[PDB]
């Protein structure tokens, strides 16, 4: 039957919180997080409407090459912190090894840049998604991720019923950032419980992907819905389900 | 005479001044505060001015929903101190307390804006107002309150009448932000007086309501007025007169 | 003949030398400066550069009253010190004193603002400009003040000439702030040769003014020059003529 | 026949790289570098697109003679370091020397600003690209050097690629500081080996002049290329002869 139309996308879920246990262990080996407090989400969102801020007065500062300059950096330095952690861990800290990371992120980040085949861009999206799911997965545990998880679900919730109300009302009464974003977001909890075939919260990787079938139901309807909520719903249900086992 | 209409500013006035007392209470249990000092104000003059700026250049990143983003959180914050302080004076440091005050804030916000009944909003204008009343209140003593005041009164008479001026001339010779403002602004003292039935600063109370008996009558006539020096004149006259008594 | 027309320059020259000095008294009531380093000066120009991109942003940023706001604090802020040292050297360390400088302040700031007569203006420009010469005469001494002069006639000499032939070349082969501000300028060294009827730098006074009768002369005629070389030229000239007796 | 064009662009080659190795020597009097750690160019990076995006939000935030003060700032302070430690050395730290460093610089931006023949212009340009060259060069020592112009040659060949696709899709499918900057970059190789007739690395020099050669080969054909790869994979080459060698 159809499978493969917009079916390979929670396939991107399933890799990604693979990719980001898988990457759970070499991580440590760096030291990262940040203190299971729940002022740390705070913190988090913070900083990230911080790093929004950044990104958009660099494009109304933008930048002819500039802002592809820029993004580079970023891009390269974060290369070369994924297979930092995955050779440098592997091969250990031999000279091998960061040279196998610098050749490795040089090499990877040149191919992003020169037009791949574009479902490439799919994999690297989720490495890298995988790579801070896992991190901020290593920042601390659980009741942090699920205050941060209800927290984001509930303000997608909001903005999306209220863009609609402009849309309502305007009658008479690039996305991908936002994607492996999100695509992020309720997998940090699938990485801080397993870093708190394995864990019980194999259910919050089900409910999860049971979050997404919902999503990708209600969406594939006119007019859309939140998007996070059921999302993090779900995967805070899938894992709060991994409880009654352990 | 008449009432409801343009009487539940006043009814805002005694509300929010009585909240911001009923609110020096629990506040202490936080710190908060800040030195007798008359310097501050000064400061404080600097810190408005950055938080004006601040605001404004949010607005320049907007920003479909940015800019509702950082205000959201800016406001959203303030209300999880609200409850938080509410929490610590009630049952204290409780695990429960907390909560108490992540699940009320997330009340008021999310009903906030989900578009309620918005004779809501004149009522959480008062919560949050009776919030900065109270803590600048709590905020150190009278003395510099009132010096601060008198600074404050003439800039608007200044301003006021200076664009009143260029419009007589010019022939040939979101408001709440400043409203709510302006109706904790006498509160302060109102609150840095209890803070130094109740004290006999009972009569600054007053002296405001009728700083907007003078404002709201004159103003309720074509062509309008200062506006700052009718309140806290007659406030810190209504006060100073509190003073002369006992 | 015609004496008082533009010839108010060099007599504001004079004055605003004079209340620079009476302005040197009661200024060390407070401290201010900064060791007479030959470094010191690109402070100067560094933080110059800053209020000046601050002063442009702010602008830019405008600005409902905001600007004519944030121009009031720095403006009150600046009026504040000079009455502070006025009457915190005149009414000594007491509470009085202070009370002079805010009764001062708040005065003339809110006269400046409420539209005065604005001969007013020369005045309180006479004030405020020999504050700011003799704080900044007060910062370090002789060599580094007769090196910084010299670079600021170069930039005006430079600029000036620069968009001159930008004028030649045209066809076929507020400015108050650089007023006042240019005026103090040369007082600078008048000022820090004092500290280094009265001392023999008045020569850098009168030598100064002669600077000026260079100036004012070149001005009042078609096809500018630079402006401050013949003004700090004129001054160090006056100064380095003040070395003969001391 | 065909001399002084575009063959005087290896003579600025050969002249730069030589100044900047004859400036080799006297320079480390001041500290300088920033440790031969591979973690420099990742920093580096970082900060000199720092410094664009600050230049840039200057332009932007012109300022008439702003920005063309601001970078007056750099010209006049970079000159004065040049003659400063020319100074520095010869009558060393005497009142003759930085006399001379002040005047020297003074001499060399008043004129490059008052519209010189503009060879000159090569040659200052000369002058401070020999400066940055050894400055960066004498910061440590090559195996970083190897891995930043890797980089380098990389994003160069990358956006130009980018942009020329970008060029041949749009149908139907003030120069000078890239300039004697990327004039500088192999030349910081040909120091960082002299702080590490001479060396065995004379030889990156010629590779460099041959890496120049190809350059001013292709470009100067119709359809121009990279740019920075041809310079530094043949002073890289020309060196890694020079280590054969020796």
């Amino acid at each position: 039957r159809d499978w493969l139309p917009l079916l390979g996308m929670p396939l991107m879920l399933l890799f990604v919180q693979i990719i980001a246990i898988v990457l759970v262990m070499p991580m440590q080996a760096a030291g990262l997080v940040a203190p299971s407090s729940v002022a740390n989400p705070l913190i988090f969102i913070g900083m990230l409407l911080a790093f929004t801020l950044v990104l958009l007065v660099l494009l109304r500062t933008g930048g002819r090459r500039f802002i592809a300059a820029f993004i580079g950096f970023a891009l390269f330095m974060t290369f070369l912190y994924i297979f930092g952690a995955l050779s440098l861990l592997a091969l250990g800290p031999t000279t091998a090894a960061a040279a196998g990371t610098l050749i490795g992120a040089v090499a990877v980040t040149a191919l992003l840049y020169l037009y791949p085949e574009w479902y490439v861009i799919d994999i690297l999206g989720v490495l890298i998604s995988a790579g801070v799911a896992s991190i901020f997965g290593i920042s601390l545990e659980p009741l942090p991720v699920l205050v941060l998880l209800v927290l984001l679900a509930v303000y997608d919730a909001i903005s999306v019923y209220r863009t609609k109300h402009m849309i309502t009302l305007a009658e008479g009464v690039g996305a991908f950032v936002m994607g492996m974003g999100d695509l992020i977001m309720p997998s940090i909890l699938v990485v801080s419980s397993h870093v708190f075939l394995s864990a019980p919260t194999l259910g919050a990787m089900v409910g999860s992907l049971v979050g997404l079938a919902v999503l990708l139901y209600f969406v594939n309807k006119g007019n859309p819905q939140a998007g996070l909520p059921p999302l993090n719903g779900g995967a805070i249900l899938g894992f709060l389900v991994g409880a009654a086992l352990a």
